[PDB]
């Protein structure tokens, strides 16, 4: 069921922030390895003297990648006269999260209609406030709250292009990168404790609960929106096993709670995933090993009503995975850590079923995979 | 003239060591952007708890890219007992490093004869020290002084691959990327003071010096070796004139001295930079403005000797610059800066000439360019 009870109007995920320790080489290796374009920027050739941004887009998939410059060069400014684009920046904030949790989302943004309500009603049910609300070139309108473990849920309202003090990337160094990813489906955080962190987040939010699982290696819960297009996975480790939790596994090297990772929509997981792993091994992502034969056999036993052999087949070339719920079909794939420690990592996704424009969640999110992972891998060893 | 005055034996360039945030997103950006290929690791895959370190190659030219893990990992290591393959590698040093000046080279290495000999002998002669030499596996042994700002000049010597503890890296993830680059030909240094920085460096190692120039921005001065394979060039600004030095620009965003650029050798410039400026858009490297016609005109008057009109008319399509010595011919182009700060660039060279194998420093370094840029660009605004 859906209770519908969000605080304050919610309209879409907008843009993912990642702290960087340099922007420009996250960025370029992002874009190539993605096929994001190049779309905005803001650093010293925009007048910018505290950070360096910069915007990748694939649809309505923004990347925002940020790194502070010496501080020696906005020595003289104070934030009513700061030449930071983004005004909840922070040198220090921001070098102590990158030195405490490597290469990380920083901002999960989604558009609201009025980010000074949405603070407002926020704090006043409970989240940690994190920056204030504040108004750039009195068009938009910008605030930000405590998620979890340093990751801030960022409030974003438009009067009536992506932030004022940004600009246009010149046409040149703006390739039209393009291999099929169009927006953000959900972003996934992991916690020490799911409970408090459910509480906390859904208090502020007045989003619902969507799914839960849980018997290997977490307990998860998924916050939603009202009309749940967005949506907030959040995971923690189920400690006494066989194997150590790789929730648990995260919450060490990223010295605790964040972002896991971003399941990203595909308009075409084939050619997305095509693309990608002809880019792994020349500046790209990598990707997880791919499931056994076994898997795939079973397939057409579970999705021959919705995929045919040959796409199927497509599915095995790639290593994509399939679940399906009661409603929909879900592909989907998973990278290799972004960076260099084994915290952050990318979802490939792409949703078949319910149509009515297609509901968010559509299919899932996978719970159903690691039962057949398990039962396939059983089989292939045979 | 040479008086082959070197306090040790120095063999060649061995390798640069880049401290980053994240050394995944540099390297695999460097990696396609270079045309280098993956080909040594040390990190938590080898058993390296301390920093992730991701060797590049094209020919002799080795790029190492270095980052700290969450100190958490090693807290209960010490120096004596550590998991690190690069024993001068300290965390506080590092993200001090990087913070202080964002991505750049920490070391320079050269290869010596003995490493030990060549710390003892530097430090007796007025060397700074920075890490005692350490021998690793009993096989390689590598030390380090200081050489300006942050960045030190690293001394390695072999008893007879590229570090113990490091692994090749698997078949899969090293694709043999190659567009003709070869070896490091010189590294350049920008000081607030040229002659304080002559006068440590020729001191601790008896490099001579090469060349010199100076009005126009700088003044410089290249130390080499005995055989002149190892070039050194510093520069610093020189204040007054129409125009900021952008010696003085480099040292405000580094926050002070420290490595200005590397030049890197192609057996076939022409290749080079066609697969360069293909990539360009695409996750690469971007390349300084080329020159006017009126500079390619005056080519034909100035190297006719030396390139037919094609091979000037491809220099032209690339904005390839030629300057050419009593005794060489150097083609040379530059990069714009390679990450956020207008800091650390690359240049690219082939030198023709000198012929005897070729004999270092060919052609010079540049210094005929200064004037024939404003003297042709008087001429294209006509
Ligand atoms: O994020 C993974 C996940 C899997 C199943 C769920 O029900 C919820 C989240
Ligand atoms: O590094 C640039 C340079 C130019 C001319 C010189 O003589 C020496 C260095
Ligand atoms: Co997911
Ligand atoms: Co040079």
């Amino acid at each position: 069921k859906n209770p519908k009870s969000d605080k304050f109007k919610v309209k879409r995920f907008h843009h993912i922030e990642f702290w960087c320790g340099d922007a420009t080489n996250v960025a370029r290796r992002f874009s190539w390895g993605l096929g994001m374009r190049f779309s905005a920027k803001s650093d010293l050739s925009t007048g910018n003297m505290v950070h360096a941004s910069y915007l990748l887009t694939s649809g309505d998939l923004r990347f925002l990648f940020t790194a502070p410059y010496s501080p020696s060069l906005s020595a003289g400014e104070i934030k009513p006269t700061t030449t930071a684009s983004i005004p909840s920046f922070d040198h220090g904030s921001c070098r102590s999260f990158f030195s405490s949790h490597g290469l990380g989302v920083r901002a999960v943004a989604i558009e609201v209609e009025d980010a000074e309500s949405a603070f407002s009603i926020s704090v006043a049910n409970g989240a940690i406030p994190s920056s204030p609300p504040i108004v750039l070139n009195e068009a938009v309108t910008i605030a930000e709250v405590k998620l979890y473990g340093d990751v801030v849920l960022r409030y974003v309202s438009y009067k009536a292009e992506f932030l004022p003090g940004f600009e246009r990337v010149e046409d040149a160094s703006s390739f039209p990168l393009d291999y099929g990813i169009r927006r953000l489906d959900h972003a996934v955080g992991n916690v020490p404790e799911l409970g408090p962190a459910l509480t906390y987040v859904a208090g502020f939010t007045g989003f619902h609960q969507f799914a839960e699982f849980t018997e290997s290696g977490l307990n998860s819960a998924v916050l939603a929106s009202n009309d749940e297009m967005v949506l907030l996975p959040i995971n923690e480790p189920v400690h006494g096993t066989k194997r150590k939790s790789q929730i648990q596994t995260y919450l060490e090297h990223n010295e605790g709670a964040g972002l896991q990772h971003l399941a990203l929509m595909s308009e075409d997981i084939f050619r997305t995933l095509r693309e990608m792993r002809k880019r792994s091994s020349i500046g790209g992502f990598d990707f997880m090993p791919s499931p056994p034969p076994t898997y795939y056999q079973n397939l057409k036993k579970r999705v021959g009503d919705v995929l045919s052999d040959d796409q199927i087949k497509e599915c095995e070339e790639l290593g994509i995975l399939v679940d399906r719920d009661d409603q929909g079909t879900l592909l989907q794939i998973f990278t290799k850590p972004l960076g260099d420690r084994p915290t952050i990592f990318i979802e490939i996704i792409q949703r078949v079923g319910c149509m009515m424009y297609q509901s968010g969640g559509c299919g899932g999110f996978g719970k159903g995979n690691f039962s057949e992972l398990f039962k396939s891998i059983e089989e292939y060893e045979k």
